[PDB]
């Protein structure tokens, strides 16, 4: 029955607004301009301390830690959302903890799309806004951290998919079978099974018109495996040329 699986995604998209308090459709209002959401514009060194003052040590470098706890942050509303994915919490813990340290980051980046467009991206839950240009413009090596990000994003925004869509596809993220490690297999699967067919009707439901989507989509978790990639090694760069500098334990545990 498709009422079983109209129902499932009705739940997964519950539980995706409960967990994420800034969503797609807000990030778009507030990118596509209105007056109460207006953002401030962060390009060069004074608006920067500008911005520190408005929004509420070298740029570079503070600025990267910034990034660091907003991605504890994500974590935490991520592995929340995954409690609620049915027949997640019967799962061995060993294998739980697996899926989590693996599909974060990738959904990470995919909802991390939301928020921007080619010039910029939202910041402190869309208070602030960064120029694209000023991030490049950074010092070596992290002036080139956050490039991959924005060809991603542009290239899967193209996809003009809404919250309803991202919900049931970071669950089919998290859901992988193919983890180094999983203990029980099988299990794991049958969810994701379900799930894909929950992402293959909401799809052709809300997006009639367009050919093939569901395919062009799930083509995307090969883009998302990169841009991981290419941040671990920058990551480890770091690590060397800034030995002074902290890095948040979940995260480390994550990289391992
Ligand atoms: C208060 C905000 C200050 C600086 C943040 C500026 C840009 C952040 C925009 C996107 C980053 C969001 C999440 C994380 C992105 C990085 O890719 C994570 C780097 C840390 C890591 O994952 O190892």
């Amino acid at each position: 029955e498709s009422a079983d699986l109209r129902a499932l995604a009705k739940h997964l998209y519950d539980s995706y607004i409960k967990s994420f308090p800034l969503t797609k459709a807000k990030a778009r209002a507030i990118l596509t301009g209105t007056t109460d959401k207006s953002p401030f514009v962060i390009y060069d060194m004074n608006s920067l301390m500008m911005g520190e003052d408005k929004i509420k040590k070298e740029v570079a470098i503070r600025i990267f830690q910034g990034c660091q706890f907003r991605s504890v942050e994500a974590v935490q509303e991520i592995t929340e959302y995954a409690k609620s994915i049915p027949g997640f919490v019967n799962l061995d813990l060993n294998d739980q903890v697996t899926l989590l340290k693996y599909g974060v980051h990738e959904i990470i980046y995919t909802m991390l799309a939301s928020l921007m467009n080619k010039d910029g991206v939202l910041i402190s839950e869309g208070q602030g806004f960064m120029t694209r240009e000023f991030l490049k413009s950074l010092r070596k090596p992290f002036g080139d951290f956050m490039e991959p990000k924005f060809e991603f994003a542009v290239k899967f925004n193209a996809l003009e998919l809404d919250d309803s869509d991202l919900a049931i596809f970071i669950a089919v993220i998290i859901l992988s079978g193919d983890r180094p490690g999983l203990l029980n297999v099988k299990p794991i699967e049958d969810i994701q099974d379900n799930l894909l067919q929950a992402l293959e009707l909401q799809l052709k439901l809300n997006h009639p018109e367009s050919s093939q989507l569901f395919a062009k989509l799930l083509q995307k978790m090969t883009d998302l495996r990169q841009i991981v990639t290419e941040h671990v090694q920058l990551l480890q760069v770091i690590k060397k040329t800034e030995t002074d500098m902290s890095l948040h334990p979940l995260l480390q545990e994550i990289y391992k």
